């Protein structure tokens, strides 16, 4: 297969819970193993913004997401916010790509400064020190200089700063079309197949 | 009235032509004078992404946008890309707020480095030196370190970097709802009334 | 009225005494209260460059400038260079805008580094810490890297660096026309009405 | 195959047109797809420095280079300098490696600052934000501090700064031998096979 | 003779066309060879601000300036904005001093960042890399932090940042006296004789 | 196979000769080709800290290490400290990964500043310019700010700074267990199989 | 006595619990007063890596460590993670030296940025502002640029960054010998007597 | 004569020995005194890349180069790599210009950091502190960020970074033509006459 076998998908408390759920669904349909992390604020966002009734505790959350996505048993692992026995907490784990989608400005700050106050932040710290893929999907507006300095520091170190800023150049007709544009960019960045966003200009052989 | 009487609205060639058109429409309905600038690439974006048939030359473009928006005669001024006789080209003009919506990464770069190769770039140079409002609405993903350094430099100088990253926390039901979220943020930043985005928590008096 | 009720006008020992005297005259005619400070070197410049016979001591200087400008009694206050009992020396004073016109490279340096060796330098230190308007009008050529670093530091902090560099785009016919161009820019920056410099392009509705 | 299937080859107006033509020829013989971009100044350089009579417009240029290189139909695509419908203009395109050979100091500057004034500059902006290979082949002497700061910024971000500085350690006998040394370095950097430059010390098992 | 035999004089689109014309006239009267460059915006400034009817195309412009200045045949060369065959485009040319008078903020930016979009910008790039004299005469007010950072970068590299800020310490009686003050500073910087500005204090042997 | 076919293993004069010898042994058992470099100080460390009687000259050293490791003929190449004919001295060599284990603070400094005083330092210079893997294993305590700045500069450029700081989270029972922890991290970083350090949490499917 | 009478010993959640326990034991045997702090993650590390059954709550933990170390009554104080009434929380306390052993990357980050989220982080903030000794013993590999920047910032301010990187130059025969090497370095840094690590070269009077 | 009477020419171990030999020959034919320094690695390069049989020790090397170049007795001085009695080692010597051609990345590093490990490095240290001409001719590809930072630091201090990157704009027909292009640039930088590279555009009086 193309791209990573395992993806750590962390959802944090920015608006845009739909991006993370749709990414999760695509990862599952591409038969990838997903190590799923979600912050307490992201649980509140998901309740506010969607009709998904996500259970609170990891074992029930795992059963629920497995059913919601049509995943195979064991395909989605869920790890709690202080579970240092989970693979993402150590660089001696098997390699994963990591995506924080959406990424709050507070989680952006923790990753940029190296805070390790929960398993999402430790997992990102591990991705950076092991030079494993790390994609952050910030959703905020305006971006202040504090946000921008934190994004710049991480981008300089090879993290991919992929804002939740959908493009309109395929004439979107629904909210779902805009969500899929951003999710397709994430999948493209990871090297994972996707058929929601065509390859720009692939059939264009010479200028008019 | 609250907020600026005059707004220089520049559209450049990032995806998201719908944001600039909807902003223009709101500015007109709030009875503001709009100095409208559009780049050659933005004209191509508008043709690709919308069904608006915008005429090419300033005088016809002015007549068209006046009709499209229901504007009063003279409310929308259109200035061409080398018209140094227009108000935005000089700091001795009457004060305007300026918005570049959407803002391409190339126009972001020109503004951050002080290039003055067309009237949009000179207008932003003037806003910064006169300390008049300047709002940039970048639409790009990922943001590279070059983008981020350019945004950081301008934000440090007081420009507002407002990415086209809509929020979902009022349960959007259409593309138009997401466009209106971003446009409402711009209007809020300018100090101009808007009724598309409620005031978060205004009725919340104490925690549960 | 528009703009500040009170302006601290400091003259320091750069060439261009005529700019400060003409600014003083305009401020008086707009019925503003002026807290007037002048350095010992600026007194020598004024004697060299003009026919104004400015008395040396504050009380006589106050009487003289009141007559020279046609000011109301008490409209121009004059404070000596170590008078820490004057309003500009403390941030607990009533708010003023401040202009140093002209600004020597030596006073530019003191303001940029926070030296507080006389009341002009302390007044600027107070403007910066209170976030009250501060406009510097440097007159020097060439500008060395030391000058430029000092100007950059202050501009980054929100001071307005307005060099004594008049524009020619209204066909000046006299020295006085060039002096008035710079003074009009200062008044525009302060938000004070002026009729010497028209609003560029105000009557220009569309490009040719 | 080893290395990228598609290469965006941009020629800009530095001396050394022979490097870009020889690279193009090698890429074609390795059966790679080439998206060919050339600046207006580079067309003047190619006329000055070589006997290649390159047609001006993209469709004729494509036919000419196809014949000149012995390429298969469709193997060389040519895109004009404002053709935003071409794959290199968008990060949603299929992935290419990109080489700017030769790279003028002016194109180096545009890439380092994020200017996007033509399709070569936008293509490089896209390579950087997508973290796709970008190789710059500057040809200039001396290198000023402005050149060097621009090269350093891009190298820090992962672009390969490969100056047109041939090596002599295989006893070159012709201009073509020196051109081939630089082209072999570019091919090595891309991961594409080449037999012009041997693998240094491959047969050396222990020190004398 | 003292000072450079050849001067590249570039005029760009800042206010102050009179400074460049008066400099040109002085250079001619000192029997210097002048390589004259003028931007399209500077042509518009010259029409706005002066009664000089400068022809548009280089050959007619050369004939006109030769007559206007009383120059010898061949003393003033005029080169168009993309003429890479002119001496200033290459560091292998015979050495010139270069002055950009006046210097727009946009040309200041291009020189500071190394953009090479026309022959004025390439000529300055060449002056810096060859360590040949480069004098910039910016005319703008206020100077923003973007302007100031660009001036500081170039001054640190040895360019002379000489703002169009005339001095008043010889009691100017006309616009022409102020223009001559700035032109005399430029000539002094180049090492070229001038008799418009006396040598300050040359007859002062001891303090009073 | 997974990971690099060839590894340049340089040992320098920090304490921890056992790490480099154990790494060499693992590389040999994974059937990798090893280009072995050792500094004069590292030879003294190996004599002090181990019972390995390493011969001084490259040909005898090669024979000895081949026997000590059970390597195939030609699998371990040894190159002397000024042998510029060896593959690591040139970027035109076949690609290797490089590890400096252990890495003295003096070799760390040389690599960070680009000193090229022996073949280890040149080899690292080549790895960085070719963007080939470079892993440094510093052993020092305390780390001063000079050490830390040198490590930071190289890590920013993509070198892996992997201190000889073993972990205890698998209950080590011997010196050899701690040495193997660090060697396993190096092998993991290179992408080479190892069975000394389990994959953390690989069997952990959900939180307790 | 030599060295500090009181040491704040904080253990945080890096691997290497044995270093902190052995340091505690040495401090007790040198009759020092120890203010003992341990994070919740460090309690989990100690359970994983050792057979020490450390009670959870401070009063029981104090009784246990007193017995485990053979300490005098009151010699070991234990303070909980939000006990702002403990001496380390205020710079008006009696002076202590402080050691964080081991130091997680997350606690390193908090100290470098000034976060004060628990008593360990506040205690370090106090040590830095009072210029009292602060020693950090990080255990991590690789060190990322985020780790390295945080270590560099603190080392520049006078904190001692002492990685858990034991030396082998006295022929260690057990895990305990390597642990004692690091603990001896810490004691040496504090100025406290130790007999585990000899004074290098103390008997060496002249070179061979 | 024009340009320096004495030139310190140092050859170091980059590829491009032919540039240094051809420069030496030109300097001799312009009747300049040459203080010739060559590193041990450069001697190996010269043997690899040329048929020049350069003797090893300074006195024989001096006799050989005198014959090879047709120099006058005493015109070429040769100084060994630790000869601190030679003029280049002290700033109290008579002034020379200095050229390092070719310049290895290792010698570039030493000069940028101030290492003074041999007479070439001390000579460059002296040139910089005395503000005497220093020209470095690096030959390397790619240039890494370490190379680029070292070149930038020195260029900022006034050293001329002149890469061995020949131009093709006079239609070179041989290796020797390309070598002569670079040597002519060096001679131009020093102010020494040369007739290998014409003065670009010297006969071009106006644009077509
Ligand atoms: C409905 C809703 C929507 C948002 C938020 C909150 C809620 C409840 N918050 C604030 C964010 O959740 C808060 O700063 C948390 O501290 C983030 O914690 P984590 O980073 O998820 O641990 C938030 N934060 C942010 O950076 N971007 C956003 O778009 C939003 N939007
Ligand atoms: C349909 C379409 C869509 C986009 C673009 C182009 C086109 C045709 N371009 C590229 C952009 O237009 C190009 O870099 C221009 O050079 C921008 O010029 P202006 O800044 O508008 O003068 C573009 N650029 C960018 O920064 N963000 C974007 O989202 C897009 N999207
Ligand atoms: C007639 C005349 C003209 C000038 C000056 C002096 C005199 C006597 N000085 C020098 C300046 O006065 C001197 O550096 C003082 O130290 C400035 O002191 P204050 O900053 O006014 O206290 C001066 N300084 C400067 O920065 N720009 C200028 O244009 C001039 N011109
Ligand atoms: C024959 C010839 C040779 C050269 C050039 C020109 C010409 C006509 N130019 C100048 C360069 O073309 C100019 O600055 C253009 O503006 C570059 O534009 P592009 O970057 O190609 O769009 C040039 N520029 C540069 O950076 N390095 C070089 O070696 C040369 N050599
Ligand atoms: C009459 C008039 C006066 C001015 C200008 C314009 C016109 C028409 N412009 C704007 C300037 O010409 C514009 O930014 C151009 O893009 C500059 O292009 P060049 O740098 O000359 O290629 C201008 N720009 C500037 O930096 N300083 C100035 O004083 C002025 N004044
Ligand atoms: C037994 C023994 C142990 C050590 C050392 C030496 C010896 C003899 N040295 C010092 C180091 O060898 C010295 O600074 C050399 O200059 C390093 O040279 P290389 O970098 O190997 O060429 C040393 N240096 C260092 O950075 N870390 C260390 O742990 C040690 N330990
Ligand atoms: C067994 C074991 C081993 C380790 C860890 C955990 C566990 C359970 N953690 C992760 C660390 O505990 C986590 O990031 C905590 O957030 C650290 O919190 P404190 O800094 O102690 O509050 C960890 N962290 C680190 O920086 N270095 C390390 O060596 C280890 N090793
Ligand atoms: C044939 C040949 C060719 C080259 C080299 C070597 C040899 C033998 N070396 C490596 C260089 O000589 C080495 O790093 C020395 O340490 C340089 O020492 P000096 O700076 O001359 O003392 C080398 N180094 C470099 O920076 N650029 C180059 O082009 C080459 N080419
Ligand atoms: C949870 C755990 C074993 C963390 C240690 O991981 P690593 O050695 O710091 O990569
Ligand atoms: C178009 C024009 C008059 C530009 C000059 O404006 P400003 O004095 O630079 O603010
Ligand atoms: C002259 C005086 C009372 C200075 C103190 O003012 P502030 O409190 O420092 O703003
Ligand atoms: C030409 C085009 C569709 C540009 C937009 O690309 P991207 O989403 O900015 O990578
Ligand atoms: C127009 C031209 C020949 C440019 C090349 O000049 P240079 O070698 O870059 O100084
Ligand atoms: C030993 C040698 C041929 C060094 C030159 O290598 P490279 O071209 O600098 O990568
Ligand atoms: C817990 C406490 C009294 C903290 C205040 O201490 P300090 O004055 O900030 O050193
Ligand atoms: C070899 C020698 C006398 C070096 C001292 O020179 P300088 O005084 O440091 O310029
Ligand atoms: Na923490
Ligand atoms: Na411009
Ligand atoms: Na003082
Ligand atoms: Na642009
Ligand atoms: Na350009
Ligand atoms: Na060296
Ligand atoms: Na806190
Ligand atoms: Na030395």
């Amino acid at each position: 297969m193309s791209g990573p076998e395992r993806i750590t998908l962390a959802m944090t408390g920015a608006s845009g819970a739909q991006y993370g759920l749709r990414l999760l669904d695509c990862l599952v349909q591409e038969e990838r193993e997903v190590h799923f992390l979600i912050s307490k604020a992201a649980q509140l966002v998901m309740a506010t913004e969607t009709d998904v009734a996500l259970p609170a505790k990891p074992q029930a959350m795992q059963a629920f997401l497995t059913e919601y996505c049509g995943a195979a048993a064991g395909q989605i692992r869920v790890f709690g916010q202080n579970d240092w026995m989970a693979p993402p907490a150590s660089g001696s784990s098997a390699p994963n790509a990591m995506v924080i989608c959406p990424c709050s400005t507070g989680t952006l700050s923790a990753v940029a400064t190296g805070a390790c106050n929960n398993l999402i932040e430790r997992a990102a710290d591990v991705a950076l020190k092991e030079r494993r893929p790390l994609v952050l999907v910030p959703r905020e507006a305006p971006f202040s200089s504090i946000h921008l300095e934190n994004m710049l520091k991480l981008s300089n170190l090879g993290a991919v700063i992929l804002p939740a800023a959908p493009g309109f150049y395929h004439q979107p007709q629904s909210v779902e079309d805009l969500v899929d544009h951003v999710v397709a960019r994430i999948l493209n960045t990871l090297g994972i197949p996707q058929d929601m966003l065509p390859r720009w200009g692939e059939q264009h052989l010479v200028s008019d």
